[PDB]
């Protein structure tokens, strides 16, 4: 009845209350990181004092537009190749999974046209991947377990779904949040626990905001298997998530919330 | 029946496609750049011979990582302030929207641990906020009028679904891509129709890949006001999209194909 108004009004006062939150958290830091470039850069024209200002910035301008694309002039302009087949491959599952990971500026000219009509027509096509998949899944996993719950103890299956539910909301973390959240932070030698986690929960849901990859790694080893392995592994999370979702929805509890709310 | 396997390796084998065909489409392009950028950083310790060359090495990775956050060194490294309320307001409804908006390395370390606590309430939350609407819209906007298309001229439902489904499907795409890329393409002073578009259709989809957000001009005027009419934009066309999208759903051809095909 009325409370959809309130629903509305919570939800737009959480979104400003999550702005304010987020910019206090970065506004100082922000400020900090462009005192120090207001710092540095006039430091490096004074002790130099043979380098010009304005030919400088052409020199910045090209290279800062290089590494928005997410090419670095690092290590003599000479860092792991970016574009390989198996990084697209990441890329492709990226998209059409909707995490969207990428640099500042991911595509060039020509690969924004292409993207459109690649992704078009292969959204509702994963989409109809991931619920079919979902679906024969769910049956497996969920369904026809709880008809054993049912049978064998001979019980309520109200009470079966919320303890099977909330059983099945702590494998999945345990198994696709805090094991590959550890295993991605041993393996990349530059993150901890709480980092690899924010990558897993990140890439699990479809947010994928930046690009924030592991495999930027310099002189990684095996980095192609790698790439390789992170993307089935990203793939077949948003399938185990989007069981965890579906079964949830299936509790009396919670169908019946959307349809009192509404 | 045993065609759900021809679905996995049928889309499996599309996901090779596209790496491949990105692949080509970018790798000479990188390769350019990475070319360019081999002759322009050797050109500059040449020409000058007074600048070290692991000197500027630092230097260049400061800065690199400053613009991997967003904030750029050029213009006196005093640009367009990044992390502000508006921008925040964007941001947050990216987030919870699942565009997943923001640059290379898009928050700091204290920023990353908040955004966890605020998605995971806030991504079910919003969740029940689109799917409400779209519920209360869908009614209004759908079934009610097929009612008065079956009512007033008494004919098949089934023929006014696909036909409505159609129109309605022409009418966003109308009014929430063609409309809204012309709207943008004209605004910002850097872009045209194409890319436009592509930002319109990469936004109302959930990809939102790197960043590529109109509001980065140089001395923008209305910035702020730019910045909240593009937030309820990006919010209020994906509740269009879930609504074009449901109704598909609804379809008999639809709905048949899924469950002939499982
Ligand atoms: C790829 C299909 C569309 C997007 C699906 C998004 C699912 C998000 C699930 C979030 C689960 C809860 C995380 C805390
Ligand atoms: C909002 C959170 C769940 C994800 C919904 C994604 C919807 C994508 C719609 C794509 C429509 C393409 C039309 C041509
Ligand atoms: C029960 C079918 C599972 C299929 C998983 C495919 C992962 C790429
Ligand atoms: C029919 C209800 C529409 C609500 C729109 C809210 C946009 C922020
Ligand atoms: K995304
Ligand atoms: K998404
Ligand atoms: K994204």
């Amino acid at each position: 009845a009325w409370c959809f108004g309130f629903l509305v009004l919570g939800y737009l006062l959480y979104l400003v209350f999550g702005a304010v939150v987020f910019s206090s958290v970065e506004l100082p830091y922000e400020d900090l990181l462009r005192q120090e470039l207001r710092k540095l850069k006039r430091r490096f024209l004074e002790e130099h004092e043979c380098l010009s200002e304005p030919q400088l910035e052409q020199f910045l301008g090209r290279v800062l537009e290089a590494s928005n694309y997410g090419v670095s002039v690092l290590s003599n302009a000479s860092g792991n190749w970016n574009w390989d087949f198996t990084s697209a491959l990441f890329f492709a599952s990226t998209v059409l999974s909707t995490t969207g990971y990428g640099h500042t500026v991911p595509l060039s000219d020509g690969g924004k046209a292409f993207c459109i009509i690649y992704s078009v027509i292969g959204i509702p096509f994963t989409l109809l991947f991931l619920t079919a998949v979902v679906q024969r899944v769910t049956v497996h996993v969920t369904r026809r377990p709880v008809l054993y719950f049912h049978i064998r103890w001979g019980f309520s299956k109200q009470v079966v779904a919320i303890v099977h539910a909330v059983l099945l909301g702590f494998v999945t973390v345990s198994c696709f949040f805090f094991i590959p959240a550890a295993v991605f932070s041993v393996l990349e030698d530059d993150w901890n626990f709480l980092e690899s986690f924010y990558f897993c929960f990140i890439s699990l849901s479809t947010i994928g905001l930046g690009d924030y990859v592991p495999g930027e790694g310099y002189n990684q080893k095996f980095r192609e298997l790698y790439k390789i392995g992170i993307t089935c592994y990203l793939l077949l999370g948003l399938i185990a998530m989007l069981v965890v979702l579906e079964t949830f929805c299936e509790l009396h509890e919670l169908k019946k919330f959307r349809k009192m709310f509404y």
